[PDB]
């Protein structure tokens, strides 16, 4: 972080604002974006009736992006825009750069028990096969056990 976030703000994006092009249009510019991980939350996916939302999931983590260096008018404007169906909450995200943790705002889905948002996110599906990446180092370990794989 060198964007200076005192009077400037940093927000973790998820749905509509996860694209910098819409950011340039909706406000003017696009704050420095960083890949961050929000542990303890999960993003769901859909478009049409409902959109990608963020809900507290103990078994989940959301890899998304953080917009840092946004001005206060726009920060309230984001609250105005997202506030229609979301609430602005503070969360802890981890830099996918290092392993640094930060506290940012994000918009969380207010209805915690919702069947409309129910869908497996790309990352959940990938998290499954992503296991295999770890398993690869274990897969060799079977040789010692009985059978090299």
């Amino acid at each position: 972080c060198s964007s200076d976030s005192l009077q400037l703000h940093n927000v973790f994006v998820y749905g509509s604002f996860q694209d910098p092009d819409v950011i340039n249009v909706m406000l003017d510019r696009t704050p420095e974006i960083v890949s961050a991980t929000l542990p303890g939350f999960q993003r769901f996916r859909l478009k049409g009736r409902l959109y990608p939302c963020i809900v507290p999931s103990e078994k989940g983590e959301v890899h998304g992006k953080v917009l840092m260096g946004v001005t206060s008018d726009e920060l309230e404007n984001l609250d105005a825009v997202e506030g229609n169906e979301y609430e602005r909450v503070t969360v802890g995200i981890v830099r996918e750069d290092n392993s640094e943790k930060m506290a940012v705002k994000t918009y969380m889905w207010i209805n915690k028990a919702d069947p409309d948002m129910f869908g497996e996110w790309n990352f959940e599906e990938w998290k499954r096969l992503h296991k295999k990446k770890f398993i690869e180092t274990f897969k060799k370990i079977m040789e010692c056990k009985k059978k090299p794989q």
